């Protein structure tokens, strides 16, 4: 069958969605995935056919409103979800049109979108073809729905519904241990890496004499290796002559790490979870803060208060030193492992349709 | 479960085992694929971890011998075997100082290679852990082994071995139709295409009023321009599929489902391509060592092999693939023996019983 693909702004987005969509054309089905102008070489770079939803950049989304007016940014994670939920529904609105233009000419018999992807709920309806909504992370999916609802409020009356429709079926990556009591029921899998991949060289998948700490944007006696983006990196290499600092595929590199520290990365959170790594969230907005404070509280993660090179290193120091993290940690990875595979639940979307 | 791949020179080498590879990622192991450094980007845009088996290019291994000096290219079909044969014995013995690297540090509990990557055969037989081939065509994966064994004596000879290990696996894609009756034991596999991903624009997807032919000549780095030329007088709609270094890297998979005619040079995942999405095609063979696999398509009826550089040959055969019926209808017969084969995720099982 035709399946469509909706992922968002970020390569995250793609990375999430890559499994279950090459599991599908592993399984002979003809897929494509859509995403921003910016996102599509992660799109082909991950073997996908690959669509432009639009050729606005998300910026253009995210800063002002529909008519135009600058946006204040949050300041509290309940403004965070509110922002989210509008800018989201900004960008899905601004996709119809492509969206439409694809489906005309290359009908898809079901569509699946990211968490956020509301232009895949939306031309779902449309088409009239069930809408699957699968878990781009171990955050709630449906976190931002009552503000994306409001936004899409023009658009979902002409469809002739009064908020954002439930998926046909939603696929949930999310630990038993991580989910919310409120969740709702969901077809299970396990989530795999599917970052994008770079020439390997030997330090990303060696371990070293010392221990390694992966440090990445999306006094210890420890290396630290610098993930980043590689326009970033040749800027960076200059501040930090003798420092790792690059694009690593996580998948690669996470193995041979005692601690990854991140901004509060969906994607990057279960990278780590996967390969039973102790983390440090440092809180960089964003609207996983609550996702990682599940994590942490779980007993796999710590999130510090500050910013601060400071608070940093004493919590660093208390996942490599302690060894009941890295002991919750590998719960998860086993949580994970345990989830059906994306081959599997590609036979959820084929008995939607038959 | 760790898992190597080793792919060889070309892009289609990376593309045939691109399935597996993802059913296996996807599956929870963890997957590196190893190729020849120009083969890298290829590796990398398939969105698997990538490892350079040699930095020199496949040119090198086809061009000159173990010493430096040139050797010719081949002139009829017969040489084209035992020339193939060594050139990939000279890139696996190429291939085993950066294998050797990678797998002191991140060691596979299995490996797998296509029909002609040996160093996959060498660096199971060096490691002690199980050896899959993967055909990589539907053309015989053995087709060049007693070149390459002969190419690779010293290194057999260190392994203690007289010619090349079998396989603890014979991974087989060819439908039944296209089997030689010679043809080992294999778990047979569905190949699906994993061809280079590009943005795509609605002609790729949408098919006009007219038939459309794709020409193309593969994706290894002149006769396509006169090909385009015959094409001139037949009304349909000509797409020419090469290399961007319409004219451009367009993905096989998305546009040839649009296709009643798929032009090509003898290459043997085109060919797949055509088969697979049911479409007739034209085999207009420029040398390589898939000439007589083109040939099985070419009698099974799912296909015309043009039998020399002929003016018109190609237009009268186009022609013929267009207004009779019994071409496409072969194609279609070979694209459902190829969707029941084995899924590449059940492949993955097979795999796991041999290390578990
Ligand atoms: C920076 C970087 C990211 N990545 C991948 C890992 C994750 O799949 C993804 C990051 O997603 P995520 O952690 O959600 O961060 P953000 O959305 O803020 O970018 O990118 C690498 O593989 N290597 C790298 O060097
Ligand atoms: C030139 C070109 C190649 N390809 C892909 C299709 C096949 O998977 C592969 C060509 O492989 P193949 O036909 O075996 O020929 P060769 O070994 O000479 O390259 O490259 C495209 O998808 N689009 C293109 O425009
Ligand atoms: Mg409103």
């Amino acid at each position: 069958m035709k399946i469509l693909f909706v992922a968002a702004g970020s390569p995250a987005t793609v990375f999430a969605l890559a499994p279950l969509a090459t599991a599908a054309r592993n399984a002979g089905h003809d897929v494509f995935m859509g995403a921003v102008e910016d996102m599509v070489p992660y799109i082909a770079s991950a073997g996908i056919p690959a669509v432009a939803t639009t050729d606005l950049p998300i910026r253009h989304f995210i800063t002002m409103d529909r008519e135009g007016n600058p946006v204040r940014m949050p300041e509290t994670p309940e403004e965070e979800l509110d922002f989210a939920g509008h800018w989201f529904g900004r960008m899905a609105a601004g996709s119809m049109d492509a969206l439409r233009e694809v489906t005309a000419n290359w009908r898809p018999d079901l569509v699946v979108g990211g968490s956020m992807s509301f232009a895949a709920a939306l031309i779902a309806a449309e088409l009239g073809v069930p809408y699957v909504r699968q878990a781009w992370d171990t955050g709630d999916a449906w976190r931002t729905d009552p503000a994306a609802s409001d936004e899409l409020r023009p658009e979902l009356r002409a469809l002739g519904l009064d908020r954002l429709p439930d998926p046909a079926l939603f696929v949930d990556i999310c630990p038993p241990s991580l989910r919310p009591a409120d969740a709702p029921p969901a077809q299970m899998m396990r989530w795999v890496p599917a970052n994008g991949q770079r020439r390997l060289e030997p330090w990303m998948y060696t371990k070293g004499n010392r221990p390694r700490i992966l440090v990445t944007s999306g006094a210890l006696d420890a290396e630290v290796v610098i993930a980043t983006l590689d326009e970033v990196a040749e800027e960076l290499r200059t501040e930090l002559p003798g420092v790792r600092a690059g694009w690593v595929p996580l998948d690669v590199v996470v193995p041979t790490c005692d601690v990854v520290v991140h901004h509060a990365g969906g994607v990057t959170a279960l990278t780590a979870m996967n390969a039973g790594v102790p983390q440090l969230i440092v809180p960089q907005g964003g609207n996983f803060v609550e996702a990682g404070l599940r994590i942490s509280d779980f007993g796999a993660a710590i999130t510090v208060d500050e910013n601060t090179p400071e608070a940093v290193e004493k919590a660093c120091g208390e996942l490599i030193g302690n060894p009941s993290y890295a002991e919750r940690a590998r719960e998860l990875s086993a949580e994970i492992a345990a989830l059906p595979l994306p081959a599997e639940v590609v036979g959820a979307l084929e008995g939607l349709v038959e």
